């Protein structure tokens, strides 16, 4: 029984606050921390800010805080939930908020709550959390299923100088055989591609972004492409080493145009490309790169773009601000045959149930599932756990370098260590890692 | 009683791998990982590192883990010892190792089971970790003191791609009622500091370093203090916010001289600085700006240099590389007056009762400590409550940035609400926290 439910205020990867809760039941106090995105997808569920310019640049959470303790909290002691009837768990949590976005309460202040409760569960029945979540998500009993991780290593767009529009630039190690071997391979890249920056770029382009990789005033994609092969080329790993992008196109999206170099104020309207063109391009990339998935190539509610480009892109298409973990959005987005694959935020949601059931409506209709992290992170590693659980075999948690990100990736070692021989890593075969 | 000792290769901040270890008891399993510094003192206790080029860029701790699971782990359990007899523990430990600084087993094989055994310990005597560490350091708890955090939020030396010779520009909110007052007030500084850095700068000096900071090409320290003034300016808490050093000089001492241009190739030899003249240069930086607290600011065994500096120094003078948390190295320190204050670092000497008898050697002889992280860390939150164990008042665990450095942080957020009134803020007390 949960005899108390707590939040307080913590700081995120990039010194911000955000929500940490606390539940507790005979089996000890159950600690879960939310992430927080930057630029987030216009659909996401609304994360809770105090707007105090006085106070964390008016990024505190003491109002999504003060949810949990004055209202959550004393509401869900008293309700005496089954914390491992996790359904009942945010029915309860998304009932007592109200409303669509959850902006009542606030995602950030209700996603700590479900998370935790999980955790709580897996503890009563004396189990792994990751085995809990696929007993949540009906998942195969087994094989467990160890994900390529794939590794921001190199950031574009916004978390960058120079022109770059894309991103992101990931590798993922699916030519390894065991999760431990793809972590190694992925963290020797790294130190080669840092090593390759500084002697290119300088000591300050070898500093880190948000999410650890390297950040050099890089001016084209095929230029910072070829610097992420020669990476892998000095570390030996060609051939096992594959490439994912995230664009995040809605950030140049304009006038139903794409500005590839809306980081130049003055930036040629003429060349602006369109839909198709965007599309062609990508294409190119493609030709000449070992690229395997590509995320947000366009704009969260350019449907018809995403439709064009899925008819001949032949990888596979992750969407992200398109769907935002809602299973409302995914359905439109199976309907309309915009991508094949789900890009899995809980705190896009709010929800582990929902998020779970974003996953579920998404593999029914043949996609993959990445689980991912939030540009902002923390010490939390319950993603980890949610990609084995969910039996995904592909996960996006960072670069190999801070350890809001290193976190996860070792709590995957752990528990492919626990696993033993009854698990198996995705792989080449990561975009149906479930079906191992 | 000790029914197993287990230990794995994990990722540390920078990407590089490092030990875990395990320690099981019927309480349950206590994990524990240890740091790594870059550029270590040469007195440091031996980080046992594979060398094979092949493997994680030949910076593998395969034989450290070996000396664990095969060495180690055998005789401990057989030997049956009582972990909350701390200085049995280590005492089997370094009997088992019989070097001098650790070089048959490794301190990196050592540390770890010597701080899993201490959380062991707490929780069989089922107190919170920070007690168990104070009853071990005979440390008053009436009330506790929660330390003033010193954060490393502009880079430097070694870790610049400009001139500056200083390695770390720390601020420390002295001036701050609580710990969590003092974590808001830093990070609100850090983030004007950030853009104020982007905009004169430019994007990639925005990228954070090893520890977090900001690494903008300066030219000279006074650039450099000037820069974090106007951020504490900026943020709005002029004279709440004091400034740290940790000048690293072994780095650029060169044939009995320091070159505060060991960046260029170039570098004027006829220029190079002489110990006095050395002090005559930090003398004048503290007397224009709130400087409070200078670290390793000569040559890891100049004692003429620091003896000198000492006699005029009116501030607290850090020793890091000089002592290297060894208690006969603070012993000679402390007979030649060369500094006050001891760098506090778990790694530097192998075990936690050898690091508990440098503290306490230190507050002997009217020194003050500052518990430190390393420039490489891990999720691992053990000096958090080490340093509200000891009662130091200060602690250095990087700046607000990069979840190995908030995990640290956050973790204090939490030691500082669970005491409530049985616990005070250091503030500009801080150097002598522990007569607080
Ligand atoms: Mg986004
Ligand atoms: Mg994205
Ligand atoms: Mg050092
Ligand atoms: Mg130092």
């Amino acid at each position: 029984a949960v005899s108390k439910v707590y939040a307080r205020s913590v700081y995120d990867s990039r010194g911000n606050p955000t929500v940490e809760v606390e539940l507790t039941t005979e089996k000890g106090v159950f600690r879960s921390i939310v992430p927080s995105g930057a630029a987030t997808g216009v659909h996401e569920a609304l994360e809770m800010r105090d707007g105090d310019k006085s106070k964390w640049m008016g990024k505190g959470v003491l109002h999504a805080v003060k949810n949990v303790n004055d209202v959550i909290a004393p509401a869900f002691v008293k309700a005496n939930i089954d914390v491992k009837d996790q359904k009942a768990v945010d029915d309860f949590l998304i009932s007592l908020d109200g409303t669509a976005n959850k902006s009542k309460l606030g995602a950030n202040a209700i996603l700590g709550v479900s998370l935790a409760a999980s955790r709580a569960a897996a503890a009563e029945k004396n189990v792994p959390l990751y085995k809990h979540l696929a007993d949540l998500s009906k998942s195969k009993t087994s094989p467990y299923v160890l994900p390529v991780p794939f590794l921001n290593v190199l950031n574009g767009g916004s978390h960058a100088g120079g022109a770059l529009a894309l991103q992101e630039f990931m590798i993922a190690p699916t030519g390894a055989k065991t999760f431990a071997e793809a972590l190694r391979i992925g963290s020797e890249v790294y130190h080669n591609l840092k090593s390759l920056t500084k002697k290119r770029y300088g000591a300050s382009a070898g500093n880190v972004g948000d999410e650890g990789g390297v950040a050099p005033n890089i001016q084209t994609a095929e230029e910072a492409l070829d610097l992420i092969v020669d990476a892998i080329k000095a570390a030996g790993h060609d051939g096992k080493v594959k490439i994912g992008l995230d664009c995040a196109s809605s950030e140049f999206f304009k006038d139903g145009k794409y500005d590839l170099d809306f980081k130049n104020p003055n930036s040629d309207k003429s060349k602006w490309l369109t839909g198709p063109q965007l599309a062609d391009l990508y294409h190119s990339l493609m030709k000449r790169y070992p690229i395997v998935s590509i995320e947000d190539p366009f704009a969260e509610d350019d449907w018809e773009a995403w439709s064009h480009f899925f008819k001949t892109a032949g990888i596979q298409i992750v969407a992200d601000d398109l769907t935002v973990t809602n299973p409302k959005r995914i359905a439109t987005a199976i309907e309309k045959k915009a991508a094949d694959a789900l890009l899995l935020k809980v705190n896009q949601i709010g929800t582990l149930s929902e998020s779970i059931k974003a996953a579920q409506d998404s593999f029914a209709a043949g996609w993959g599932v990445m689980v991912s992290h939030r540009s902002g992170e923390t010490e939390d590693t319950f993603i980890a756990d949610l990609v084995v659980g969910l039996r995904t075999g592909q996960i996006k948690t960072g670069a190999p370098a801070r350890s809001e990100r290193l976190a996860k990736l070792n709590q995957l070692l752990r528990i492919e260590e626990e696993l033993g021989d009854n698990a198996v890593f995705a792989g080449e075969n990561f975009h149906h890692g479930d079906k191992l």
